[PDB]
């Protein structure tokens, strides 16, 4: 049948059809819909501006570019999380300010669904929309699916920590998408009034950055944090970015005699020269060469003066931030396998690990912890002193590394939106996918990533879910859809998700099900102790 012609604010575009088995309604799916102008030349290191309008009907039916980005790592990542059964191969380009959409809705009718904006992860280095296929969400729970993309590395974060390059380049980027919904989405059968932003890791964290940016007043109206928050300090840069523009500017060949002097040499270079940078860089990769205090793993969030005005700790402290419906979450086993072992080349291949080279370790992961050395053996004693079994100490130092990056600060980031008054929820996630990869242990369980696969319904697009996964995968999405309708996960059918107030109620998602209370209490109490120094 005829292919969906939809009218936007700057054309016309046309998507294609898709159907899933046993649903009647086609969900039509439009790929690579510009939300801005391509930030080409001198539009490098600044803010995204309108898309330019176009005549005629644009075909709105091929995967857009990913961002530029390391292709190996991005394909990796992309891989190791598509909710499809094929991982789809992405071209790279700077040209790259697109989103997906994937709207259920039979658009020869009027309708206003809710709307859920994801925003993928990849530590604000690697990533890409197309990823994620929207199209079970979308048809299982009626909502509008939208996956965004946003500039990444040095093109998203490139920041000289002044006027001359600010910096969040790519979270400005998701400001701009979410203006881009606004104006546009009910034409697709959105509700513009009911918008939920979600997203995982960097994703996640980009989501807790736009809750604390007054440039993101009135763009949406729930906010979904898995896995990421704003007070994941190894995404956020405080106190004196110089050092890396300069590091940067230095290997693309740029001279340092000023802030213009080095933006304007960097815009002068090619796609190529900057990727080339990037991968002499080695970001992501654990450095083990010199001081850990001067490694920098990525280019990420700073405070720029425009997206974020303070630091998070401060903004949270004056309660300046959206108090919109707010669900936060963590999996069990943050730290298990991917991030180490995937992408960051942990030296940890061996299995066990005593006290003296794990103290070693958390010195090296400085620019993931921010443990200073002094403070090294206390921290390392509380987790791992317990025990002689140095598989166990093995175990234990994960759980270390991901109560700092991830546990702790998402029941901060919680407890803080809480306590402005705001509707909020907590999840912890325990589950072992079959879609894990067959290089992952069969006993990390609640791996980084892991609840992807339910939320975007994997178990019916990916072959040979067992039926446990295809039930949790069902109720993981109706939480969601529930929460991006109503500000409130809980329905018909569902397990109690009680809100996390004072008593911190929170929700055990697995296998088993279950609401629970005090969600990393003790941990948080000890790390903001030793924090405090
Ligand atoms: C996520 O975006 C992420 C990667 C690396 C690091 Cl250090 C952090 Cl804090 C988050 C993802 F890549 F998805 F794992
Ligand atoms: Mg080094």
């Amino acid at each position: 049948s005829s292919p969906p012609v939809v009218d936007t604010v700057h054309g016309k575009v046309l998507g294609k059809f898709v159907s899933l088995e046993g649903f009647a309604q086609p969900v039509a799916i439009f790929l690579g819909i510009p939300f801005a102008k391509p930030p080409l030349g001198p539009l490098r290191f600044t803010p995204p501006q309108p898309a330019e309008p176009w005549s005629f009907v644009k075909n709105a039916t091929s995967y857009p570019p990913m961002c530029t980005q390391d292709p190996k790592a991005g394909q990796l990542l992309s891989e190791l999380f598509t909710n499809r059964k094929e991982n789809i191969p992405l071209k790279l380009s700077e040209d790259c300010l697109y989103l997906n959409i994937y709207t259920p809705a039979d658009l020869t009718k009027k309708n206003r669904l809710p709307v859920m904006v994801w925003i993928h992860g990849g530590g604000l280095m690697v990533g890409a929309a197309s990823t994620y296929d929207g199209l079970a969400l979308a048809a299982h729970e009626n909502v509008v699916v939208v996956t965004i993309q946003y500039r990444l590395g040095i093109w998203g974060f490139f920041s000289t920590g002044d006027e001359h390059s600010r910096g969040n380049w790519g979270h400005l980027d998701q400001v701009a998408a979410l203006r881009w919904v606004q104006d546009n989405i009910a034409s697709f059968g959105g509700n513009p009034g009911s918008v939920t932003i979600f997203g995982e890791s960097a994703g996640g964290e980009s989501v807790s950055v736009l809750v604390l940016s007054p440039l993101a007043k009135n763009l949406f109206h729930r906010a979904i944090s898995e896995s990421g928050v704003a007070l994941t300090s190894v995404l956020v840069k405080k106190g004196d970015v110089k050092p890396l523009a300069e590091q940067i500017a230095i290997t693309a060949g740029c001279k340092t005699t000023t802030s213009a002097v080095m933006v304007h040499c960097l815009r002068q270079k090619t796609e190529e020269e900057l990727l080339e940078t990037t991968l002499k860089m080695k970001f992501l990769s654990l450095d083990l060469q010199g001081d850990p205090r001067e490694s920098q793993p990525l280019l990420g969030t700073v405070i720029d003066g425009m997206l974020l005005l303070k630091t998070p700790e401060e903004l949270q402290a004056e309660r300046n931030f959206h108090t919109v419906p707010y669900m936060v979450g963590i999996n069990k086993q943050e730290f298990g396998w991917l991030i180490p072992q995937m992408l960051m080349s942990y030296p940890l291949s061996e299995g066990q690990l005593d006290q003296k080279t794990a103290m070693s370790l958390l010195w090296k992961s400085y620019p993931l912890v921010c443990i200073a050395k002094e403070l090294i053996p206390e921290a390392t004693e509380k987790y791992l002193g317990g025990t002689d079994d140095t598989v166990k100490k093995k175990d234990l130092f994960l759980d270390l590394i991901a109560d700092v990056m991830f546990g702790v600060p998402s029941v901060i980031v919680a407890r803080n939106h809480r306590d402005a008054g705001a509707p909020t929820y907590m999840y912890e996630f325990q589950y072992r996918p079959s879609f894990s990869s067959d290089m992952k242990p069969k006993t990390v369980i609640g791996d980084h990533g892991d609840e992807l696969f339910s939320v975007f319904g994997a178990p019916f697009l990916k072959e040979g879910a067992s039926e446990e996964e295809i039930r949790l995968s069902k109720m993981v999405m109706k939480f969601w859809a529930n929460f991006a309708r109503n500000g409130n996960p809980n329905g018909e059918g569902l397990p109690h998700w009680p809100e996390y107030n004072q008593k911190e109620g929170y929700l055990q998602i697995g296998a088993n099900t279950q609401a629970a209370q005090k969600l990393k209490d003790k941990e948080v109490a000890f790390w903001t102790n030793l924090f405090a120094k």
